[PDB]
């Protein structure tokens, strides 16, 4: 529907890098993760990344792990996300939503119909997080056939062959992992094999790194952990939960103008 390639163009109009804030949806109930999402984008957020709960603990730091207990704590089920993602396009029709998932999720009722289910909800990505490039064809395949952008994520230490093929198989955004090789550098051979428009999201913790990421070159900022740690140390007070999400998204998006 050119939700990322309109974003990206305006984004260029207005001499801006993008925002794209990571939530798990469900987290901390349906509706108040509905209303964290509305907030973000009332407040300047240029694209989602909205995380069905998964559960990877050997790697996951607290913050992502605490929020994936919050949602299955809140009862949150595949099904209910996706009535959430439906609801959230029929609100805002234009943001780009990408889904950031994992692998067992669709090996339970197929990959076809996982990404059918993504297209008819209006998901405009998928970021299958824990499938090695080298068993991506099933899905890359899936997502193209149902109209879904399939994200790759492009590793601090890509060789030119790699990034060839990152460049080659996504689209919508580049998922780019750089503080190895330096980020300019990354950045420059992306754009040579016509990648997607990189979006760096490691690290993304508050607007210096923005702002780093911008300055090197980068299309925008993912921010993978810190909208979630807000969540976390305001759950007492959704008020003050959304104004602090507010005055958050407002400062990453000043860092974006750098
Ligand atoms: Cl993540």
């Amino acid at each position: 529907m050119e939700r990322y390639e309109n974003l990206f163009a305006q984004l260029n109009d207005r001499r801006e890098g993008a925002f794209v804030p990571f939530v798990t949806l469900g987290d901390p109930g349906i509706e108040q993760s509905l209303k964290i999402i509305d907030t973000l984008i009332d407040a300047g957020a240029d694209a989602l990344e909205l995380g069905v709960p998964f559960s990877d603990p050997l790697a996951d730091g607290p913050t992502i792990q605490n929020a994936n207990l919050r949602a299955f704590a809140a009862g949150v089920t595949p099904a209910q996300c996706f009535e959430m993602l439906a609801l959230i396009r029929e609100k805002h029709p234009t943001i780009p939503i990408g889904l950031l998932m994992y692998a067992n999720l669709v090996f339970n009722n197929g990959i076809d119909a996982f990404y059918a289910r993504c297209e008819q909800v209006g998901v405009d990505s998928v970021l299958v997080a824990d499938v090695p490039v080298e068993e991506s064809a099933p899905f890359r395949q899936a997502a193209l056939r149902h109209n879904i952008a399939p994200i790759f994520i492009c590793p601090p230490n890509a060789d030119d062959d790699l990034l060839r093929q990152v460049a080659s198989y996504g689209r919508g955004y580049t998922y780019l992992l750089s503080r190895a090789l330096p980020l300019h550098h990354l950045i420059e051979k992306l754009k040579e094999y016509h990648a997607a428009p990189a979006l760096q999201g490691f690290g993304i913790s508050s607007p210096e790194q923005v702002s780093a990421a911008v300055r090197a070159g980068a299309a925008g900022a993912i921010s993978g952990s810190a909208i979630v740690k807000i969540i976390e140390k305001n759950l007492a007070s959704p008020k003050q939960m959304l104004a602090e999400l507010r005055s958050f998204v407002s400062a990453m998006k000043a860092a974006s103008r750098a």
